[PDB]
DNA sequence: TCGGTAAGCAGTCCGCG
DNA sequence: GCGGACTGCTTAC
């Protein structure tokens, strides 16, 4: 096979390397790597070497990389430029593995582990580590196994060997519930004291060292904990030992309002999985505990134990070690759907740099256009120091609040890498400038044309046409990759229908699910086949397809992310490659795209209705359009349609037919009025939208901009087997709106788009009248909490304190003194609920952790004293009064004149 | 929360005769 | 009470 590296690390003159050889071995390597670095030479001195502008470079090699670094310090110091690569590893492996990586992650020894600490005295620190480490779960990837380093005797506890037999049982049975498909796999150690267990961990830790290394909190917690751990029991060199080459470096991670310490273990790349999630789900949480977004991702039940966690190893060592060995397993569960990991190690090995560096866009395309340009015996230019300065981003259209009854959007395709790409942004292809008009003119086709020459963006830049800059050439690279997965993503989502209809009629039987790729649409045999299938293997096929299209979603939704943030890193003046003339291009380019292809819509559909100057696109944000309907169908006349299924058929095909050729003249019109390289405006409809035919549902509204409701029967080629609600911005989106409140709007939303006024007021009616016994938890709101010590004067809120901060401080002053309740994390989440006038707590509201239980201490003073009329008014009364308002609706009935009867 | 801009709403403070 | 200046937080792209 062709070798990999694992991971690569510079230690002072040295770079490590772990691999895989071409047998397929786990290998280490200490390599006395010679870096080079270039500088700008004569033109008429004979090189092969040019920068990104075609200047004549000299290539320096180095003695060694110290000598390197030096000499880039010695540029510096004399005016110089300093020119390629200064990141010496990412280098090191541009050398190394000049070709395409193909990995094999069966050969990747992936470690998933957590650690327990019991601690009487509230959250163990990390960085103090002075409780004994009691539990470790590890599992290994390349053993299939979970091994799990049980202390049996502690200062804070003797107890009993945990027993698999129980684990194994029901709950029901008194048992654990430690699913059957990994009893076989778990590896019971128990230790006699703690310095045996870590000195065994440490031994296992060398035997079978992690390569990526993940878990829940593990870089926060976990590794720290272990490291700080060791430390105090054994010393230094001895906690070293967590790296392959005995290198540890505490790492100071700041933000705006502090900071805090994780340990760089050299030689490992550590993933932590909530990092990984943050980053990849495209989800924004209440809270982040694993039990809460195991529930989400895997609908399994919370974990659940008597008693305080700081109290459940004496009382219940039994479930303490299960919860332990659940918890591995739960983050392998989430990462068998989610498929982050995966994801992780393709990045990272496109690119070719450190596994872990998938976390900075910055880093993945610094890597991605270094490889491409070395190619080329390029030479990349060095990195220098710029002000961060504010620069204009997309085009939002202010739309007239309304119910909008029918609707069809239109969408360009990727738009700033397809900007990038028309145009041809890029560092080594800005050509000059041009006078700019005001952007109306350019979007009115009155301005002059900006070149006859050089393709042109209306921020003023021009660029080369003859041939395609790096970051073009590279941006499609990903792009095409993304498209490919999509294509997964959206045939599952289609199958997915098919299944959903073929539940309507399941057939009474004994039978299997049908093998199939769910990544490409059913042919007619497999749609027979479904027809004849029972509910339980539909279910069973609806489970796998939904599977199929999560993982195309992952795929290809944080590709799209990567190259969308190398539009966003030309604004960074952290970037190499920053040009805030670059990043203008692109989003300018954006605005006035946007804004041509709305007058190009609105002139065409005149046309066609026999009107002028009516305004058919009603809203549109950065890359998408919305268009009223409602004409169209009535030109046909509602009366004319046998079912809803028909006007959506109509509407499809009157916007493939008609609608997309006229965008397309539009935009092809509009690139050669920029004179710009290649036509790549490729704008699709999007989604139909409308009420059911026959019903009093209004279809969909708007109340400003980012702010929507549409009901959908049709997406991007997906025909829902019942319809979609696709609702933006509103409150049911926010992650600071009650869960129940979410639950209770989106009906109300619901009902208005689908059945209609009198649909809305009967269930506002009940909502009212029955909201008061949903759980507490249910109606807290929640926030992110930062700078607490700010606002906190003498327990007190201070001046412009807010109200969440004010909850958290009044929390604060009611545990006060009390050593084991839970504290309030600074920039965390926090549920927060209103206090009624005259309670004991002594403010008009309280905050505690998100994703918990308010301590038993005061759980009972603040459910006799939750302002339930406050919590009403301002979640669900006020954002409702909005929809309802924008839609020109009442959400109770007014009188009318058959009162009187 | 270590890792692009536009723009919405909640809440504080305080004016507005 | 409602709006502007401002902070804080959270979305849509
Ligand atoms: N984090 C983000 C999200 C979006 N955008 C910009 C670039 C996108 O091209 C544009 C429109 O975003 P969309 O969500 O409509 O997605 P794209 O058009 O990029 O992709 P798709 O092909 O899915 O429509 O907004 C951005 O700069 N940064
Ligand atoms: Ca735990
Ligand atoms: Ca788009
Ligand atoms: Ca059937
Ligand atoms: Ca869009």
């Amino acid at each position: 096979m062709k070798e990999f590296y694992l991971t690569v690390e510079q230690i002072g003159d040295s770079i490590f390397e772990r691999y895989i050889d071409s047998n397929g071995r786990e290998r280490t390597r200490e390599v006395e790597y010679k870096p080079s670095l270039f500088a700008h030479c004569p033109e008429s001195q004979a090189t092969k070497y040019f920068d990104i502008y075609g200047k004549p470079c000299t290539r320096k090699l180095f003695a060694n990389m110290r000598d390197a670094s030096q000499w880039i310090k010695r540029m510096e110091d004399i005016g110089l430029e300093a020119l390629g690569m200064d990141d010496f590893k990412l280098a090191y492996l541009s050398d190394t593995y000049n070709y395409e990586i193909k990995y094999d992650h069966t050969k990747i020894r992936v470690a998933n582990f957590d650690i327990e600490v019991t601690s009487p005295d509230g959250f163990p620190e990390p960085s103090q580590a002075k409780h004994p480490i009691d539990a470790i779960t590890h599992y290994d990837s390349i053993d299939d196994r979970f091994y799990v380093f049980d202390l049996l005797n502690s200062p804070y506890g003797n107890v009993e060997e945990w027993s698999i037999e129980i684990a194994a049982k029901l709950q029901e049975q008194g048992g654990d519930e430690v699913p059957s498909e990994i009893i076989d796999k778990i590896i019971y150690m128990p230790f006699d004291n703690e310095k045996e267990l870590l000195m065994e961990y440490l031994n296992f830790w060398q035997q079978k060292t992690p390569v990526i290394l993940t878990g829940w909190n593990v870089e926060s917690f976990a590794i720290p904990y272990v490291y700080n751990r060791i430390k105090n029991i054994f010393g230094e060199s001895t906690a070293k030992r967590l790296s392959p080459h005995r290198k540890t470096r505490v790492k100071v991670i700041e933000n705006m309002y502090g900071s805090r310490e994780i340990i760089t273990l050299f030689g490992i790349s550590v993933l932590d999985y909530i990092d990984l999630y943050k980053k990849f789900s495209f989800t924004n949480q209440p809270s982040y505990s694993l039990d809460y977004i195991s529930e989400f991702e895997l609908n399994v039940g919370k974990l659940k134990y008597d008693g305080p966690i700081s109290k459940l190893r004496e009382s219940n060592h039994q479930r303490y070690i299960s919860y332990n060995i659940i918890a591995v397993y739960r983050v392998l569960q989430i990462d068998a759907k989610r498929q982050f990991i995966n994801l992780s190690l393709d990045m990272g090995y496109y690119a070719k740099i450190q596994i872990q560096s998938v976390f900075s866009p910055i880093k993945t395309w610094d890597a991605i256009i270094f490889n491409s340009l070395k190619e080329q015996n390029k030479v990349i230019p060095q990195g220098r120091s710029h002000p961060v300065q504010p620069y204009p981003g997309a085009f939002v259209k202010e739309p007239i609040p309304n119910r909008y009854k029918y609707v069809m959007s239109f969408d360009l395709t990727s738009l700033y890498p397809s900007i990038i790409r028309q145009v041809n942004i890029s560092p080594e292809t800005i050509a000059g400038t041009f006078k700019v008009a005001p952007l109306h003119d350019y979007i009115n086709a009155v301005a002059e044309r900006p070149s006859d020459v050089y393709s042109c963006s209306p921020n003023g830049m021009m660029y080369y046409k003859d041939r395609d800059g790096v970051v073009p050439t590279e941006i499609t690279k990903v792009f095409n990759q993304r498209k490919e997965h999509k294509g997964y993503m959206l045939a599952a989502q289609r199958n997915g229908e098919i299944i959903k209809e073929a539940l309507h009629n399941p057939n009474l039987s004994v039978d299997e699910p049908l093998d199939v790729d769910y990544r490409f649409d059913f042919s007619d045999e497999i749609k027979e086949k479904i027809k004849k299938l029972s509910a339980k293997s539909l279910n069973e096929m609806l489970f796998r397809a939904q599977r199929t299209e999560v993982a195309g979603m992952t795929a290809q939704i944080n590709r799209k992310a990567l190259i969308n943030g190398l539009a966003g890193a030309l604004g960074n003046v952290w970037f190499r490659y920053y040009d805030l003339r670059n990043a203008t291009a692109i989003t300018t380019f954006g605005q006035m795209a946007l804004q041509w292809i709305e007058r190009k819509v609105n002139e065409y559909l005149n046309e066609v209705c026999g009107t002028e100057g009516e305004a058919f696109v009603l809203y549109g944000d950065t890359d998408s359009i919305y268009v009223s309907a409602d004409k169209i169908i009535d030109k046909v006349g509602e009366s004319k349609f046998r079912d809803t299924n028909h006007w959506v058929d109509f509407l499809d095909k009157f916007a493939r037919e008609r609608m997309e050729p006229a965008i397309d003249r539009g935009f092809r019109e509009m690139c050669e009025y920029m004179n710009n390289k290649q036509h790549l405006m490729f704008m699709d409809r999007e989604a139909i939208a409308g009420p059911p035919l026959g019903s009093k549902g209004i279809g969909g509204f708007w109340t400003g901009k980012k702010r929507y409701a549409l009901n959908v029967w049709d997406m991007e080629g997906t025909r829902y087997a019942e319809p979609k609600l696709k609702i933006m911005g509103l409150e049911t989106q926010k992650s600071s709106t009650p869960k129940a409140v979410q639950k209770a709007l989106k009906e109300c939303i619901r009902r208005m788009l689908q059945e209609g006024e009198e649909s809305l007021q009967e269930y506002f009616k009940e909502f009212e009248k029955e909201f008061r016994q949903l759980n507490y938890i249910s109606i807290a709101s929640v926030s992110s909490a930062n700078n607490i010590a700010k606002y906190d004067v003498g327990g007190f809120p201070g001046p412009k304190c807010p109200f969440h901060i004010r909850g958290i401080l009044t929390y604060n002053r009611a545990i006060k003194g009390n050593i084991d309740a839970p504290q309030v994390v600074e920039g965390e989440k926090v549920y927060v609920l209103p206090l009624r006038e005259g309670n004991p707590f002594g403010d008009k509201c309280i905050a505690w952790p998100s994703g918990t239980e308010i301590t038993d201490l005061i759980k009972d003073d603040v459910l006799h004293w939750m302002d339930y009329t406050v919590l009403l008014e301002k979640t669900f009364i006020k954002p409702l009064e909005g929809f309802t308002s924008a839609a020109k609706l009442d959400y109770e009935k007014k009188a009318s004149l058959f009162d009187m009867f």
